[PDB]
């Protein structure tokens, strides 16, 4: 059934996001802005996303994978936003900012190099707002 596949699609979506949401809550809340870049927590998030994409590619259409990786991107930005305010890191041209910017470029490259995700809107500048 149509009506019902849509309901379960959203159910599996919600749970795929929650699983990543608790990963990020656990890693980003202990993220500290220091070299070496990429940071271990960023790498861990990168390996989870490389793992989940290949596993999701097997079994969902192109459009659904992109929607899930949009939501995970949103969830990551919101978690990183609150950790950066906890630390006092702002977009002020300093080394703490550049370190965050290297980590995030590394992350966005990873996500964009996944098949079907290269055109995702992966801007992050609102994490400072």
């Amino acid at each position: 059934l149509d009506s019902f596949k849509e309901e379960l699609d959203d159910y599996f979506k919600e749970k795929i996001v929650k699983e990543f949401e608790k990963l990020c809550k656990e890693l980003i809340s202990k993220y500290e802005v220091k070299k070496p870049t990429p940071s271990p927590e960023i790498k861990k998030i990168c390996e989870y996303l490389k793992k989940k994409h290949e596993e999701l590619k097997d079994k969902y259409p192109e459009e659904f994978v992109k929607e899930i990786f949009k939501k995970m991107w949103e969830v990551f930005k919101k978690e990183l936003s609150k950790q950066l305010k906890k630390l006092g890191v702002t977009n002020d041209g300093g080394e703490k900012y550049k370190i965050v910017k290297e980590d995030l470029n590394y992350l966005v490259d990873v996500i964009k190099s996944l098949e079907g995700l290269s055109d995702l809107d992966l801007n992050w500048e609102e994490i400072w707002n």
